[PDB]
């Protein structure tokens, strides 16, 4: 599923990401935009053999199990395919663990390089939120 910007903003807010760990909703929408282009089915292979999955490109080395990532933990205790569903619940629960693990949203390279420090409220502009 390719979410619309406001559709994803409302889903993320409903799933409790708005201001989670102090990150405003615009940060999460921005991160999803640059990580996956709002595509729940986005998958991207890393050079170390892990894969990034879903709307928030959650990595299989630490957070989910894909059965092909040597040295992996499954700290979200979930199949990585469950991070590709049209329902982002699993991605949000896992993202909540990720952003609470110590380095905040710097866990998302696209967020750090493209969202951090920018006017992230633009990502929720016009949404009935
Ligand atoms: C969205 C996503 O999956 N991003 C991936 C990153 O999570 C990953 O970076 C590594 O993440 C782990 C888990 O947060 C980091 O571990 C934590 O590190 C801090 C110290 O920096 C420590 O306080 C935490 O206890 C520790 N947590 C655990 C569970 O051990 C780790 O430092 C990150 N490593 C690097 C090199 O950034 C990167 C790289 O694998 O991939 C992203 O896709």
């Amino acid at each position: 599923k390719v979410f619309g910007r406001c559709e994803l903003a409302a889903a993320m807010k409903r799933h409790g990401l708005d201001n989670y760990r102090g990150y405003s909703l615009g940060n999460w929408v921005c991160a999803a935009k640059f990580e996956s282009n709002f595509n729940t089915q986005a998958t991207n292979r890393n050079t170390d053999g892990s894969t990034d999955y879903g709307i928030l490109q959650i990595n299989s080395r630490w957070w989910c199990n894909d059965g092909r990532t040597p040295g992996s933990r499954n700290l979200c205790n979930i199949p990585c395919s469950a991070l590709l569903s049209s329902d982002i619940t699993a991605s949000v629960n896992c993202a909540k663990k990720i952003v609470s693990d110590g380095n905040g949203m710097n866990a998302w390279v696209a967020w750090r390089n493209r969202c951090k420090g920018t006017d992230v409220q633009a990502w929720i502009r016009g949404c009935r939120l």
